[PDB]
């Protein structure tokens, strides 16, 4: 039983790592997909692919999560949202479940066939991409909304330098 | 120490395989990246990074290989030669070797001024993907020259009957 | 005489069809370029170019046009406005007239030496993309603003249904 | 019942007529897609999608063909045979049977679950565009391989020249 | 020593000159990149590259800037911000400091090592490409902001007329 | 009057140098395009667009041809041959005629209305990026063939050791 999520990371925060882990209940093992890969240095998306694969590993490691339990493969993004669901297909393993809050990601998996979970939603407030960044440029408390592995490459890669300097 | 192995695992055979195992001797962990991503179904290139992804999956865990010591990261091509070296950095975790047996390979990251290892050849002769497609198209004995783990998934996959009506 | 008419089509609506008509009134055939052809599920364009193509061919055909005076050829966007013409004309068969009511469309065709017609609006109050898709999403009446067989074919495949979801 | 005949009609001759015409006889509607529509102006892709567009509209409403019984479609080549299929769907209208002669086309709808049909071979000794194009060149008889509304549009546009200035 | 500058030059203004101007006091030769090359008819970017080519050339020469003191090289954008520094290095000669006011240029040319320096503006507030196309559409007095053979180009190529038909 | 020279100037050699010099007699200025731009590290193509750009600099300049007589710019290639010209005229200045000795060039550009001269060969015997690859791989007299900048360039560069890395 092997289970798909998809998700942009900018950057990888509590929320993320909180579904992946009632996911993880649930299935054999998870494809993470780290969507839109081509894009970085951009207020709503500052990370690299790899700078996310980091992220994503020291995060999930840190908290005992076997690296067997799951794959982690970038994904760049396409002009057709017709043919992006045979995209992930071609580029992941096969998969029997997909998880995803985001209603066109989970319309076109429906489309295709597949059963479609939208996981319980952890702290949406806070825990959102938009907000972290928001924290970040405006002096707030960003690192809260974080795994501390995942502050760690921020700090390594001078992310916060690098939003401030992009808005 | 992290370091960076880029190959197109069509498909991934015991040449492959010897040679990450050489590699982890000397290195902590391993980015595997699976070139040309993009390309699938030709006689030079028939399966999907997806299928290519669980070869290598399969292979090194049944080779006791624990999963924490490497990246499996499929990369697909672009246009420009001079870009290759920055696409790859882009998607990938940092590392601080390289290695290929692949000139244009060498050369680019060379130019970047990464210190780059050419890996010791492990019977060149019949452990390469043009041998093993050879085998497969002419009925011959290409069960031989890859990994159980491998044949199981081209079994699976149907990956014979696929490149025979191709060819 | 061969007219050519550019439009996204989303969806093939009354609007559409009396412009076409009208087009036929003073032109031996009619190029129909379905625009945008490689969007799709999205609230602005949510049907593909095949979807698109069914809607126009049915409607076309039920209302007693005969198939031998128009093509239907979907045409995907490119980067360049200014490459755009060309790019028509390379997929196209030769025309002498464009018709269009889109600002850019006629400036790139006029630019290029081509003759450009603005078609008489027919009720574009309620005769817009825009205003069929905020219909649907808020239960209006949408098929009084659509071609019977239009009306059809959306339900055949659903795209109400789909629309929502992506709202 | 609709079927899909894939095609680069480079240049659309007789035993592309005669295979459409088989096919006629046991689908309702056919489907022709001219491939490589993003290719011209080679010795093995001359014309453009636009006037392929033109020929066979020509030669099969010359033939008593009615229009309402097919559809021409350009389709522009994609960088990953994975999505191919896909890719002719989005821009396609259902269809139930696949018809070629293209061990790839054949061997990607059927991994895709279509039923494929390798119509028979009508003097592919002659008939085929490597020899429509290998006479042309060498003031070979190359009109006898076209269907003569098919003649009088390369000579319209200039192919023969186009052709030997290329060579 | 040489100099980069990368700009739209949606048109090529006396901000623009000046700053050139500045430049050439403390630099050999001046690498001038039209960005977003590809971008045309467009209210923010309505001139062609080769178009934008001729209102650097005449401005410049018109104002006694040798023409050996710098290079005029276009420059199409990318998808991925993180080797947009890589494309324009594959493009262009080698250079050792970079000067813009854009943000997400500094960092990134920041991020790979290079001396970024910001120059003085002069008089942003009607020196912009923003105000200089808000004046044409309003008959405002755009001639002011730009230099006189700027001024004739758009007059030999009809911006104006452009520029209003698409607003 | 001013004319256009395309040319890849893999590398810039006197047979390239000669013709300039040939054009600029019955010409006011030359528009000289470096195309296959995203092209390099390659045997056939082993310069990027930047180490080009200088090539052609030096050795211009070294052989006194003023600069305000001439336009350096690169241009990428494009998937259609159709609309090539038309992306070449969007990068460039407007121009008279197309000096060539490529058939697919000579074509496309006549084909579009434009004059095509094809300039007498000056050597094409030992004038040919095909034999000053061939002679540096083979450790033959290449100096000799390319201007004397163009050498020092290659030298700067090390063009030598990475061709040689790559075959
Ligand atoms: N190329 C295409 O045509 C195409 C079509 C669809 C989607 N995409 C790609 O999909 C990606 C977008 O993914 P996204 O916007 O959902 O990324 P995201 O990181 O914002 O969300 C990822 C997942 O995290 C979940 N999540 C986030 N915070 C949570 C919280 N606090 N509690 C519980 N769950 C939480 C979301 O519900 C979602 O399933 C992009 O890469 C996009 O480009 C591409
Ligand atoms: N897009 C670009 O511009 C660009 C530029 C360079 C390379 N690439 C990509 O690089 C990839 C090509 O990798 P490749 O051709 O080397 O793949 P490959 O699978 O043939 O080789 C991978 C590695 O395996 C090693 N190997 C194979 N058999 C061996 C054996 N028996 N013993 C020891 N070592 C052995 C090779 O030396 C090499 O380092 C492609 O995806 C290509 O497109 C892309
Ligand atoms: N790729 C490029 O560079 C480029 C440049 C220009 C245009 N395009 C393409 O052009 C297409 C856009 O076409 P569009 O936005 O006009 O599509 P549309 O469907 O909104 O409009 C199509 C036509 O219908 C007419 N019309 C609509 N409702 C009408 C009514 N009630 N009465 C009378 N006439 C009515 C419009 O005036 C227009 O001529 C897109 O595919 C766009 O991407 C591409
Ligand atoms: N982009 C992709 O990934 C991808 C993958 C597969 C195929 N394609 C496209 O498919 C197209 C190729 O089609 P093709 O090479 O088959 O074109 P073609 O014109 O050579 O052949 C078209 C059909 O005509 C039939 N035919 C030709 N002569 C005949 C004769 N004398 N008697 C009977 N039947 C005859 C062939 O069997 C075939 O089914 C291209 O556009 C190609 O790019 C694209
Ligand atoms: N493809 C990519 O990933 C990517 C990433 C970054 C940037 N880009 C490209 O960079 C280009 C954008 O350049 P831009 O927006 O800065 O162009 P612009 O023409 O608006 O500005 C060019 C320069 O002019 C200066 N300037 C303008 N008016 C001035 C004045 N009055 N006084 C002093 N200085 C003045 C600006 O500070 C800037 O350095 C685009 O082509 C963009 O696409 C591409
Ligand atoms: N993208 C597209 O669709 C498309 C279509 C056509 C051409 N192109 C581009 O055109 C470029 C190819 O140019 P090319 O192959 O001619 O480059 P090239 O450098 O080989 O030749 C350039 C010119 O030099 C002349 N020349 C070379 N040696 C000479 C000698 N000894 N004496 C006299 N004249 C001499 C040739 O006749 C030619 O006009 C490429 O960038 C190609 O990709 C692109």
């Amino acid at each position: 039983m092997r289970g798909l999520l998809v998700g942009r990371m900018q950057p990888f925060h509590r929320g993320h790592l909180q579904v992946i882990k009632s996911i993880l209940e649930e299935v054999d093992e998870l494809i993470i997909c780290i969507g839109s890969a081509q894009l970085s240095h951009s207020i709503r998306d500052p990370f690299t692919a790899g700078e996310r694969v980091m992220m994503l590993t020291k995060a999930l490691s840190e908290n005992g999560i076997p690296a067997s339990r799951y794959y982690i493969i970038p994904v760049q993004d396409i002009e057709c949202n017709a043919l992006w669901v045979g995209h992930i297909k071609m580029l992941t393993p096969p998969f029997d479940r997909v998880y995803s809050g985001n209603p066109l990601v989970q319309r076109l998996f429906s489309e295709d066939g597949y059963e479609v979970t939208a996981p319980p939603l952890f702290y949406r407030d806070r825990y959102s991409g938009t907000e972290v960044a928001r924290r970040m440029l405006d002096d707030g408390d960003w690192r809260s909304l974080l795994p501390e592995s995942v502050v760690e490459v921020i700090d390594e890669i001078n992310g916060v330098e690098r939003i401030k300097h992009l808005a």
